[PDB]
């Protein structure tokens, strides 16, 4: 791999994820920056007047914002799993091996691609429009509150490395190119492609943010500490689901 | 109108999903069915030792569950055991479809309620010849006679499978056909109670423009396989309304049946 290939390859991803998401990270820092304002959820009334303005797809309140972030991440898995498709070499492996990669990353870059939304004030939603505050979901009842603030917990400290939508492009691919997810059946080609993955983003970091010292070894070590913040989830997800329990079509759609 | 280069992406994109959600592919049914080889033979049940002797060597033909009852309700209860994992199998490969997972929730499950019966029908004439259907993901093969020949309503039950998927094979579809024409009846904008029609009809529409690019290019010589197969989708309609129909009034009748909470909910109106 000579530099060529490896600006070649960030290019390639950087477009791709472009055309893959709904809402970029340079589109969502101008309207969280307030470079017309979005509607804001802050309380209760709000909630009620925002889900009128906007209609949301994504009953107690709490249990309502819950399964709308169910309903928004269902998506995401779909847009990763376009954009994974883009990820050169990806197609070529083993189908079982596609599945079980976005299976055990999608998670992953669903945190990661989250921070992209927020600030330590709050969260964008649909595309943008809407602007649903910190305070409010925190304040939420029972375990649904402390549910919601280890999301932003982890976006102020991620979005403290300052990524921009071409670096984060090629680590949302390394993500996904993990040779270690359970039950691989050939390792060989996927550490062969995260190896690339690894180096154009090592270079693209180098470049974008020449001063910068150790971003990529930084950046390593998050998408380390993803793996643990995953795992909290899934286990706070499961003490919700004893305590609060759906049609069996959505149980489904939700699985 | 999308161009040729986005439909046959389309077709790829879902072709490939499919072959990731359903277990038991139309090319892999045929290739045991023909045999011919050593390796994918499946055991044949046709006759009450033979269903005894395969449960010992056979993925449970039936439900152990079942073991204390009578033939003719193990046997159903493998049918729906295996049907509910179709509706698993089906509402994992609807969400691949584009446009899908961004639909109004209720519309979701809408269209999988009112979808997956037909799809089953249809892809389980993928797992049938005339002469039985694969089972087990293929290690077994159970005749039509033996299913047909089951007492009370239960053998009447079981042969309409068997008509309807002789009609529809002699169509030779492929996999590759396949997931794009289960992905149209998914889509289809006509169910009862949907609330947002139009983005499900845009949605249909490309799946219908790429199904009659996949159909014209993967069979050339097939005239007018697009209008029959549409014409096919049109007699799964009555032919679930039939499905339904005994169903329930079997279910009047057989205390020993049990209906999987999922199917239980498809089924209420
Ligand atoms: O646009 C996007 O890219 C996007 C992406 C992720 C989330 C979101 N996921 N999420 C999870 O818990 C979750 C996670 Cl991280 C990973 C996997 C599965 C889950 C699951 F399934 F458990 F839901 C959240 C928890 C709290 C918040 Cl503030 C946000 C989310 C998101 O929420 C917007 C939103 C918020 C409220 C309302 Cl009413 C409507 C939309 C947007
Ligand atoms: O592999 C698969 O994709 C697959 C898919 C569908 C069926 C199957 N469903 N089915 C229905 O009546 C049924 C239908 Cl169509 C739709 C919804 C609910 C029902 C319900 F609940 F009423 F059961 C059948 C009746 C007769 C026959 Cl021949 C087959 C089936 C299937 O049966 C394999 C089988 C046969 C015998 C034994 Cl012992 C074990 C397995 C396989």
């Amino acid at each position: 791999m000579e530099s060529a290939d490896l600006r070649a390859l960030a290019k390639h991803l950087y477009d791709s994820y472009i055309k893959s998401f709904p809402l970029t990270k340079a589109k969502a820092r101008a309207i969280l920056t307030g470079k017309k304002s979005p509607f804001v959820i802050y309380d209760m009334n709000s909630l009620m007047m925002g889900e009128d303005k906007i209609k949301f797809k994504h009953k107690e309140v709490a249990i309502r914002i819950f399964q709308g972030c169910q309903f928004r991440s269902v998506e995401a898995v779909q847009e990763i799993t376009e954009y994974a498709k883009s990820i050169p070499g990806f197609v070529n492996l083993d189908l079982n091996d596609q599945v079980t990669l976005l299976k055990y990353g999608v998670h992953e870059i669903i945190y990661t691609m989250l921070a992209s939304l927020m600030n330590k004030d709050g969260v964008l939603i649909s595309e943008g429009q809407g602007f649903m505050t910190r305070e409010f979901l925190k304040s939420l009842r029972k375990p649904f509150g402390d549910f919601m603030e280890p999301k932003f917990e982890f976006a102020v400290k991620f979005n403290a490395l300052e990524l921009d939508d071409s670096d984060l492009a090629i680590f949302i691919a390394v993500i996904i190119l993990s040779g270690d997810r359970p039950g691989l059946l050939n390792v060989k080609p996927i550490e062969d492609i995260q190896d690339n993955l690894l180096q154009a983003l090592e270079l693209q970091l180098k470049l974008n943010h020449p001063e910068s010292s150790q971003l990529f070894a930084k950046l390593l070590q998050k998408m380390t500490d993803l793996r643990q913040i995953v795992t909290e989830h899934v286990q706070l997800l499961q003490v919700i689901k004893k305590t609060e329990t759906l049609h069996p079509l959505l149980q489904e759609i939700y699985k």
